[PDB]
């Protein structure tokens, strides 16, 4: 299938080369699969979701999103127009407020909520948990998603916006989770991304047009863009049956486009996102 004037990342993710704007994808779009969107909640009845979205917890006075972030980020995992995996199912969990804000110990709880949730489920491809998230270092935050990682769901989070070696923020610095980095249109690391050894591999996160509130769509930029891509990948991935929940993120670094990129620092992986499909 294809998908002409596509947002350019998810051509990037269907080329060998940069520049290109058609999406290139199997049809079967991540059917089958289910990815959790843990952030400041999900307007499932956005008109781009076709009904394919819901809130399943809140940990405020409403499960709407008054933000808009969670909404983003979802519309680039599975959204129509704007989504990798077209056809998954999108389960939202707001952990964050609607100024994008949220305590630890409530993101950890966020998390311990979907590894238990996951078996209500009707889920037979697998499922994806995507966090566009993070702060300061806190092994805390880094356990619960090592656990979310080992009960059985591949696990997507942020490097973070410091322009920083990631080691010192949280999930980020976890190693058995796939930690995200962002580049731009033309192939160069994102100028506010994070790097460094503990990251995986990169996806798009400067000027990502998605889904926003009230009906609408922006673009914005960040690694909290960058992950939905790779969450949204792996889903797509799992319902082909090319790898597994526990594997994936080492799969999509094993098949990625290498070397293409420019201005990573010795010692962080030239590795970025590719779905290597092929008519
Ligand atoms: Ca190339
Ligand atoms: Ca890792």
């Amino acid at each position: 299938a294809a998908q002409t004037n596509a947002p350019w990342g998810l051509a990037r993710i269907s080329s060998t080369s940069p520049g290109t704007s058609t999406y290139y994808y199997d049809e079967s779009a991540g059917q089958g699969s289910c990815v959790y969107v843990i952030d400041t909640g999900i307007e499932a009845s956005h008109p781009e979701f076709e009904g394919r979205a819901q809130m399943v917890k809140t940990y405020y006075y409403s499960s709407r999103d008054g933000n808009g972030h969670g909404t983003h980020c979802a519309g680039t995992v599975g959204s129509r127009t704007y989504g990798v995996a077209k056809k998954t199912q999108l389960f939202g969990v707001k952990v964050l407020d609607d100024n994008g804000s949220g305590q630890y110990s409530t993101i950890i709880a966020g998390m311990d909520f979907v590894a238990s949730d996951k078996n209500n489920r009707n889920c037979p491809k697998g499922v994806v948990a995507s966090l566009s998230l993070g702060g300061g270092y806190s092994s805390s935050v880094n356990s619960a998603a090592a656990r979310l990682q080992s009960s059985g769901v591949m696990v997507a989070v942020a490097a973070g916006n410091n322009n920083a070696d990631a080691r010192n923020y949280s999930p980020a610095s976890e190693p058995s989770v796939c930690t995200v980095g962002a580049s731009d249109r033309y192939d160069r690391r994102s100028s506010f991304s994070n790097y460094g050894s503990v990251l995986d591999i990169f996806g798009p996160g400067t000027d990502i047009l998605s889904t926003w509130i009230g009906g609408s769509t922006r673009s914005i930029s960040g690694t909290s863009m960058a992950t939905p891509h790779v969450a949204g990948l792996a889903a797509y991935l799992m319902t082909l049956g090319k790898t597994t929940a526990a594997s994936a993120c080492r799969y999509i670094a094993d098949t990625a486009n290498k070397g293409d990129l420019s201005n990573i620092p010795f010692g962080t992986v030239n590795l970025l996102a590719y779905n290597n499909y092929q008519a």
